[PDB]
């Protein structure tokens, strides 16, 4: 029999906890045995699982992390069993990865910003560091402003962390510049819920004072008030790919495209005008 | 070497997830590997993994549930490894178990408002069919009613299924109420979190207009507004105490008690009065 093996950041956090219920329910379609683990997103952790799933014997190890390490391309290529990334990016595209457009998505994301007429908008982004930032997420949030006639401010991007309490730190100060960013992007719905409240808890009213556009688009987006908009990520299809791919590498098939991207889009909600 | 396995019913329930992510942190300090399991919240998918666990040759499992039957304790009262249930319950008490007096915490917390006035306590619960709540959650919130003399309206106990929409479902369904609820006690973060929306997009104000009061503290009870007063769990006590009891029982040794409760207190947030 065969049994799969996932491995993610933070068991409780919505979004790879969602995740992973969808690996669960497409698991329960082909008949393989789920086994997560939790790295807490320390690389030691992270390889070491890689350790611990083999010496568990698992068939094959579908990755999660917000950060693929130049360690992890490298120890995870000779790992005994097979493996792909899901919802992340390996910034040397080495590693099997099932994910989305993350660059362009912030770019639908703040093009919308713009057709409803704001200007000068912001960003409330995770840790810098990471991939998805500063190489995906905050690019396509330049694509449009600077595209789009419009200024790219500096102080228009602040150092999240992922903390719905963070979010609350971000739109404080966001709202201390001279200029009123009438229109912030948030790349993670936790965070948005910090903004959200952070403009409320101070005065300012969502959205005829401040728009809000998230990322993930989970549960957490429909549990604010005004209910958040949020990019749209393909949850049960990228666990569905993701398990077939694999499911070919344990066949020991072959790939034609390795790194899977798939459709995004932005569900609007009272959040935005 | 010593790999402990946790069986949780919904891998994305916060509370569940949130305690799992504790016992993790239980899980360095006794130098243990964790390898956890999901059964979607289901019978069948838990007898199964159940033997899953059995084959990986873990050392021993802490299981968590909504409900333990008769066809439960009947094979963990004859499994390979060691067992012991973390904040769930089981009527028999055949299988150990760590929790706090879930009847006594409905009953403090609908006290609470009792104390501040309130004649007109409603009570939101999860699904009716788990003995944790018609056996002991509703069990304790009747009787602080009939004990200060107030009615008890068959009508003011609304079920859900612990999704934040049947919160929804359940204000809306209350305020039609002849005799309007004045304070409203949720069985859940999620819940209870849907429950004010319902009460708020319906022009009503908490706490000022409804009271409402949680149940187990999640991160949810302050991702609110107003932030959410709940009946504190003690999330790392119940984890802790139950790796204790497991470890005696890997170890074989004596325990000088199988069923473990512990005190439970409530966090009063801007959500009450």
């Amino acid at each position: 029999t065969t049994t799969v093996g996932v491995i993610i950041p933070d068991i409780s956090n919505i979004f790879y906890a969602e995740l992973a219920r969808g690996i669960e329910d497409i698991a329960t379609m082909y008949k393989y045995n789920i086994i997560l683990s939790n790295s807490d997103q320390n690389q030691d952790k992270e390889l070491h699982l890689l350790n611990n799933m083999l010496g568990k014997q698992v068939d094959g190890i579908i990755f999660m992390s917000g950060n693929v390490t130049e360690e992890h391309v490298e120890e995870l290529k000779k790992s005994p069993v097979p493996v792909v990334l899901a919802a992340s990016i390996e910034s040397t595209n080495q590693i099997p990865s099932v994910t989305i457009d993350y660059e362009q998505a912030a770019f639908d994301a703040v093009q919308s910003l713009i057709d409803s007429g704001h200007k000068n908008i912001a960003f409330v982004s995770g840790t810098l560091e990471e991939p998805i930032n500063h190489a995906k997420k905050v690019k396509g949030y330049k694509r449009a402003l600077t595209e789009s006639g419009l200024p790219v401010r500096d102080s228009y991007i602040v150092e999240g962390d992922y903390t719905y309490d963070s979010g609350i730190e971000a739109v404080e100060k966001l709202l201390e510049e001279d200029e009123k960013p009438t229109a912030i992007f948030v790349g993670t719905d936790e965070m948005a819920l910090g903004v959200i409240h952070g403009a409320q808890d101070r005065g300012l009213n969502v959205p005829n004072d401040l728009e809000i556009i998230g990322f993930d688009n989970t549960r957490l987006s429909t549990m604010v008030r005004p209910q958040l908009t949020s990019v749209v990520q393909p949850m049960y299809d990228i666990g569905a790919v993701a398990m077939r791919l694999l499911t070919k590498y344990m066949n020991k098939e072959t790939v034609d495209s390795s790194i899977v991207q798939l459709p995004h889009r932005i569900e609007f909600r009272q959040s935005t005008k």
